[PDB]
């Protein structure tokens, strides 16, 4: 049982709580796209951990690669190269867009965020950073200064020179245009204001091209390239920040390929590790070159580890050979119908909305107002367990509450079946 | 060989670079306490690896420890619990010393240092942070604006509110009182002005028992003690970063305990993951408790990890269970006792410095006028590596050029004579 | 004449250059609505000097209170007291609405707008101050941190926690909600980024009641009501800057009165010092209470100096009992139908806004586009000059360039009159 | 009497308190050095107002020169020259040494360092500003953060780039070596920890060449040269704040006169305007050509205003045609050896020290222990009020009290006689 009283004894005099609250369970294993608790029950991931795990929990593979690293090279010293770390470095050069020509192999989310701001600070000379007003990029301290979705109260001042934009949600839009949301107007005002704000210092802008912990929002036709050159003409970086949507995830092997806009340095982490802890940036040589110059430095303990760089050499393989982008757009597809048909069904579901195998689903108490169903979507979500289902809720102030939905790459007809009728039941039962 | 162009064509091609310069060889594999190049040349690896491998590489226990966990529990979503998270907190609880308590498991020394410093500002209502002045805590924002030996310039402002004050260091001296050097009065003085400066928001003071990139300066006799004091009669927390110097390294569990003062909050990382990516921080109850009540917030996508986690218990149960603590002060007497025979045989050695297994060398022109020895130290460093040693050096604006030696806690009798022989050879071809 | 070339010698070697360009004349003395060259030519000054000499230059009656005080109580320290500082607190309390009781007589605008922000922050024990995107409120510091209209750029960093919103601009709305310029939607939607910008330390919003050199904008109708509101929602001072608009300008004794809202702390200067350096504070007695046990403390060399308090008090008393509140509306609609008038005859004029006697026109290509008439402005400013008015005119960025009206309250029927003529043959020559 | 209960009900209804506390008596009127109460009661006033009025109250010359302007050219729009303008530039860069060239002319302390303080900003591109940490120079943002002896405290964040070294007190000397006061190696020291804080952003030092609030602490023998050599070398710029020095004050027209080192930019104010608001900063041509290119602002409403300027240029030559600079040094020695007879007679008199006619007198408990005598400064500034002399003490951690004694510079034999009899008295029944 889950209830060991011993476990959950030194749970509670032992662990630094963090955020958010415990499930009430012990998890024993996990494989594919379930885990199991210590009764032995089987519980539908459909969050790939957390956001992470792209091919599925132990992953024949993944486990196959760990095995023969661990037992022949670990982890050495920051100046030493080998060569799962030249092999990643060079299959990321080749299947990221022209332009994205140099790597730099790290091991969080944050620490991406961090290296790419740090970088566009010293080639540009400049400090202020602009993102989205309901972001995230990390908690360390510039990835959180650019974080806006939460986290900013209560801990001092944020980094010099942050500023936030609007993101344009076309779910709720706020900006209008001749009776029409003209998202691409309400950029050019947004850009006003920060020029007026401005010191003169604008380094760079950071994005997700879908906000995830924002609510799943996507960047709405154009607005990427209209961003890029917004960035251009102030003498800017566009920094994307892909942790939760690289690597196949949302039916291109990375977003901005859709866009067709290649950004300044692309960061990578959640799905590249697939689990582990193994992050990226991905830069141009022209930009890399000149940061060279000017004397960059990130130096840290796991950089350029070879581990986990052979970790991700592998992910990436797997992905390539079983088309697993293509499958992200088939099951995404089978996925989205199945919740646009529960739309069908119940009002308290207000939007469906995502991109391949990344979904969002706003909880609301009525189509037509779109108010915001509190505490609906926490039962929901409680039922959901019970169910056997995980998932994962997230609300933002005047939004309705939002499931990320987001099942290993690797998953199943069946399960995304069985997920969608568990989720139908969670529901009925709630409401 | 070690020349394969292709390799280096694309390492030229494709890596960022981020300090320093690549050695030019390329690490095949490792083991114990060397790692072999592609000609099949062991390196005896003095630094163990990037001072984290306390088990050396490539540990039939990590090995297998982490074999089982990659296919059975690899990755969770952040708010599920499982047992190696659980154990490793209460482990930690219980090696540490009394008054810590309660732990959070993360992935990077860095990190574990933003999570400390968050948390202090969160229960402080404050944000001013102090450190050393040739301290190093990491290159993510916070961390950064708290790192004081190098990367200050050229990236923009500091965080507001960082303060560093000059550590003291007994070799080099530069605070007198009655014809002697006073550092307890040299810590009064560095404080008054703080207080000056302040603007009333004292919120910490991180520092390293042993500043490692700081030259290997180790904090003199009750210096700790009264550091402990000033900040307590300021209100402040007292932070340790013991990336270096945690589980075993200097011959105590950790080096708190040589001068019997715990600190406020204790992080750790590098040795405790033992090459893996895996940190922490330790607190007390009470800090835990308030930090929550105030929502205290550090959700990242590898906190609470099961691989991880698992692997830093059997690092522990390994050191434990083999008196790695106890072997360490043998050892390091081996070591110690050795390098000041060299610093009889040659001038250009000025001290040696240092506790347990994490020994300092400092380079100097003349024992007398304690000049620092300029390209002597590149020269003896390369000379090293030409005669398979590994070794890594520090330099610092008005000190020597400093050999910081740190070798597994696993090293051999054989392995440290052998060192201590080509360091002899290379200190003489290089004169 | 003007050109005594020992004189312009001695300008080129021997002054600082601190923006705009020196006129090419040398004012030899001044009187009532005019100045007057070297060649004795009389200019007639529209501006009001730089927009302060409300009674006109060498006002018969400030200049008998000037010799008396010079004479017999000058400048004292700055805890003594005296009549003319007790006098004219007093009579500020007196006649600024209910809820404004206490003020503090310092020198300049910049100063007293810091004076202003000091407190606000000492009471609410936050930092973050938002002002409006088109603001000045000073050079100084803090009052620069909160100017918008220019001057942030090349002089470092601003003040953490600055913060802008845009101002209402009825002319060139950019707001729409439902083909409508819902200035208070705007209003909105500005805070909503705010909020979620901030760090939770909000303390204060400043503001001025008509934009002057942000181009002479009035805040419509309900803005400022609406705009208290959100601050007090937020536990915010409204801090109103009426260095411009106090003592009678727009037609009531403060343009607050107007709106009927009155705001925690108001600032003066300009007019009321009439050309001499006086300005000042005024708060609620609570406001005042709290920040003394707080230990408020803004010590300078001249608060409460005798002297200049006391020509502050006579301006008062000259104004009140000549009825010169009353004049402003009188005179100011004979200047504003003349101004009109001239907006029939030519296209370039876009439009004529303002209040009382502080009116702007905006210079354009063509009233239909509203596009901004570059170095027409500029013209029609130095034919002014040559035909002996001396005007004003600001250009921002999206505008067209804004002369800027402001003639003493005593101005005469005829000044008005006159003026208009000579603004209209320069419009005609400058064409 | 001083007991008018309408004036002190008004008075308490109606100031807001700005610091310290009032005197309990209505100021009447004021004469040479002295000033009445309103039972007539002449009080020596031995602090110039202020620190300001080195001509005396209402001095004869100054009150025409007043009278004079007032009724012919008052106050003008900042675009507008005028003589007394020119004239007083001209005259300022004639009697500063070689080097000061050009003036800008203001109206306050803090303004005119604000002022500076950002033109070394732009000029260098920097932003980090090093003070003394017994500073002062003025309420105003940046004046204030660089202001260390007080308010620092509960009023937010300080400007980023803030930092103080400690200023060279021998009477209280901190830094040995060799057993003795080494106060250059202190500097030393200082700058060394400065650049390791600094984020290479350096750009100018500012500081009082006797720091007056900082206690009248006198920069000793070589330190100022040293000063300038230190930012030389870093590429800094150095202010000098002579608001109370300046003048002819210390027994030299200024102070850096002296040391024979001319810092980048001066700034007067105080005993310049002579107890009008006047204020000044004087640079070099080199620096002011390239602020200017650089588009250097700092356009104020009363900067080159007429009325002020004319009395500050009556105030020089009243100066220098009577030889005050001269007369300073002579009354101040005959005051200095006064202090010196009372030193003998009492105990409690630590120290006396200062120049010329700015003189500080430190009250101790006992003069071999050197211990603060607390609430005894306090006594005797209360006992000398009863006996018709004001006086002003300041009181900072770690010091004793001091009495800053700065009489005019018209005093005579008499007066200086006076309150020196008054003081013992004071002193006599005070213990
Ligand atoms: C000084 C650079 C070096 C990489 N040190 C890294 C380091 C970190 C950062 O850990 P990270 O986030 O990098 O994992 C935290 N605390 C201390 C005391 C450290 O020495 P090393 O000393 O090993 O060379
Ligand atoms: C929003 C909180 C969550 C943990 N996200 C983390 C996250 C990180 C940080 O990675 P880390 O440093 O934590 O590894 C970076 N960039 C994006 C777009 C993210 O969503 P998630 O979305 O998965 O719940
Ligand atoms: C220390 C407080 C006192 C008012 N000093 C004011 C002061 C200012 C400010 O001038 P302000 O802007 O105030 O006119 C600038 N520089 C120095 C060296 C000063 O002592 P004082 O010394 O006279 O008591
Ligand atoms: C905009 C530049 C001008 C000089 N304005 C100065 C100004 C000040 C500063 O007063 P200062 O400290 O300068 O005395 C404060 N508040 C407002 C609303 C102002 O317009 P003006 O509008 O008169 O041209
Ligand atoms: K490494
Ligand atoms: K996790
Ligand atoms: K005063
Ligand atoms: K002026
Ligand atoms: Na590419
Ligand atoms: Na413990
Ligand atoms: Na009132
Ligand atoms: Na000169």
């Amino acid at each position: 049982l889950n209830d060991d009283a011993t476990f959950w004894r030194n749970a509670r005099h032992h662990l630094v709580r963090y955020g958010g609250t415990f499930e009430p369970m012990i998890i024993e294993r996990a494989k594919g796209s379930f885990v199991y608790d210590a009764d032995g029950r089987a519980i539908l991931d459909f969050t790939s951990g957390q956001m992470s795990a792209v091919l599925g929990h132990c992953h024949p593979e993944i486990v196959s690669v760990i095995g023969e690293y661990a037992g022949k090279l670990d982890h050495l010293f920051s100046e030493m190269l080998s060569r799962p770390v030249v092999d990643l470095a060079t299959r990321l050069a080749n299947i990221t867009p022209p332009g994205l020509d140099r790597a730099l192999l790290l091991s969080t989310g944050a620490e991406s965020n961090e290296a790419a701001i740090r970088m566009a600070k010293l080639v540009t000379g400049k400090y202020e950073i602009v993102g989205f007003a309901q972001s995230w990029h990390g908690m360390t301290g510039a990835a959180a200064s650019a974080t806006y979705s939460a986290g900013r109260k209560g801990v001092g001042p944020a980094a010099v020179g942050s500023f936030a934009i609007p993101a344009p949600f076309t779910y709720r839009p706020r900006f209008e245009r001749n009776g029409a949301y003209d998202y691409l107007a309400e950029l050019d005002y947004a850009f006003d204001l920060i020029d007026r704000q401005s010191s003169g210092n604008l380094a760079a802008f950071i994005a997700e091209p879908i906000l995830s912990s924002g609510g799943i929002i996507e960047l709405p036709d154009g607005y990427m390239a209209a961003l890029k050159r917004k960035c251009e003409a102030r003498g800017m970086l566009l920094i994307l920040d892909e942790a939760q949507t690289g690597v196949g995830r949302t039916g291109t092997m990375f977003a901005c390929q859709r866009d067709g806009v290649t950004p300044d340095i692309l960061t990578l982490s959640k799905t590249l590790g697939a689990g582990l802890p193994l992050a990226a940036i991905v830069t141009s040589a022209a930009i890399e070159e000149r940061a060279h110059e000017l004397g960059y430095l990130f130096y840290t303990t796991h950089v350029s580890d070879p581990l986990p760089a052979a970790v991700g050499l592998r992910v990436l393989d797997v992905v390539q050979r079983d088309g697993l982008v293509a499958r992200a757009n088939v099951m995404g597809d089978r996925l989205r119908r199945g919740l646009l048909d529960l739309m069908e069904r119940f009002d308290c579901i207000g939007d469906v909305r995502g991109r391949g195998l990344l979904l969002g689903v706003e909880i609301v108490k009525d189509r037509r107002t779109k108010e915001p169903a509190d505490g609906l979507g926490a039962k929901i979500t409680r039922e959901c367990m019970n169910l056997g289902l995980s998932m994962n809720i997230v609300q933002l102030p005047g939004m309705g509450g939002v499931f990320r939905i987001a099942p290993p790459l690797t998953v199943s007809e069946d399960e995304i079946d069985l997920g969608l009728s568990l989720l139908g039941q969670a529901i009925e039962r709630a409401l």
